[PDB]
């Protein structure tokens, strides 16, 4: 029986937080395994683009989840609360480490992974559900615990795990808050039960895992919230997104005025026509991306104006969807078991690059993509 990989997610975890004396258990798990310096999100910075890209290796631009939220002229809108759109299967692009490892007759079993309510090219994985909120951290916990113990043929050649709890406190409160700090070591914990549980059951030792995040947080002081119509006026363009990484329609024939408003350096924030978009963040092909984007500043959001009013206006909060090259916006790697490396440090990365080495884990065929063999062979044992 070849070993398992468990693949667990914490959602928003910044690259520094390893090193602040919050995450014993990952600590631990990284200085018995391999830990990057840190690992680059992709453009843009985003969850389920980034989380899809961890998966697939392949780019945004190129996997088709280019936002969380998009418009498409055949399939219409996906946003993350709409289920038959993220259940929908021609959303997603490429082929994901789960679709791979079915059709080796293998088995993998999902905790609410982006991607993983629905068939791509087909093919859902052996257990997964619909993502509610509020679930709790020994729930999910105890079922990828069992998850990892079942022998015959519902045996799993994967399993994956997604905590949501750091990004929603660093949303709310700011990375450097009390708060984030306090869901870091919860979450922390967690995988510690799961680790101490996993050597009860003696999977621990036959389990390869490897620990992500999507991308870092950035803080949000007051007053750094602008309305998206600031940037353009709803008679010349409408905001597809707000947030960080707003997306633009002009109006019938007002593609002139819009650009005239929006393109070029601004006091917060920058926008291009997609096709010009900065090189160095391999996006702005894709159809699905709006005909004008616009980026703002490290810190900063643009909201719809209803949401601004009903922003409550008091303290500091934290956003991503910046820049992926900003410190801020690091995010997490580091990977431990049987088959990788033992007290090891690597350079920083760019997260295309963790697909290959998870498809050399699970025995699969490394379908086509964006990133490097190379750069994670150094994790591996031999
Ligand atoms: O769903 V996310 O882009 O806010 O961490
Ligand atoms: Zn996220
Ligand atoms: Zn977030």
């Amino acid at each position: 029986t070849p070993h398992a990989l468990l693949l667990i997610s914490i959602d928003g975890l910044r690259a520094d937080m390893l090193d602040r004396g919050i995450t014993p258990n990952l600590s631990h798990l990284a200085r018995e395994g391999v830990r990057a310096r840190w690992m680059a999100p992709s453009y843009p910075s985003l969850t389920f683009p980034n989380h899809y890209t961890l998966v697939t290796g392949l780019r945004p631009d190129h996997h088709g989840i280019v936002h969380n939220s998009m418009r498409d002229p055949t399939l219409g809108g996906f946003w993350l609360s709409k289920s038959e759109a993220v259940g929908d299967a021609r959303w997603w692009g490429g082929e994901p480490v789960w679709v791979g490892v079915e059709n080796t007759g293998q088995h993998a079993a999902t905790w609410s992974w982006p991607g993983s309510e629905a068939a791509i090219k087909g093919v859902r994985p052996s257990q997964w559900r619909h993502y509610q909120k509020g679930v709790r951290l020994d729930t999910r916990v105890d079922a990828v615990r069992g998850w990892l113990a079942t022998d015959g043929a519902q045996r799993n050649r994967l399993v994956t795990l997604y905590f949501e709890h750091v990004d929603e406190a660093g949303h709310d409160h700011g990375p450097e808050s009390r708060q984030y700090a306090d869901a870091v070591r919860a979450v922390d914990a967690a995988i510690g039960r799961l680790l101490a549980g996993m050597q009860r059951d003696g999977t621990r030792a036959r389990t390869n895992i490897i620990v992500v995040s999507d991308h870092g947080m950035a803080e949000v002081a007051p007053g750094h919230a602008i309305s998206v119509e600031d940037i353009a006026p709803p008679q010349i363009a409408t905001a597809i997104t707000d947030g960080q990484v707003i997306g633009f329609e002009p109006l019938p024939g007002q593609q002139a005025a819009a650009e005239a408003s929006v393109l070029g350096a601004h006091d917060h924030y920058d926008c291009w026509r997609k096709a010009e978009l900065p090189a160095r963040w391999q996006y702005g092909s894709h159809p699905r991306i709006p005909s004008l984007v616009c980026q703002m500043h490290e810190g900063w959001d643009a909201l719809f104006p209803d949401k601004l009013a009903k922003r409550a206006q008091r303290g500091t909060r934290g956003s991503h969807g910046y820049d992926p090259a900003l410190p801020s916006m690091r995010a997490v790697f580091l990977a431990q078991g049987p088959d990788l490396a033992q007290g090891k440090t690597l350079p920083g990365f760019d997260n295309v690059d963790v697909y290959a080495l998870m498809s050399r884990l699970l025995g699969i065929p490394a379908a086509p993509n964006d990133g490097n063999p190379a750069t994670l062979l150094p994790a591996l044992r031999m």
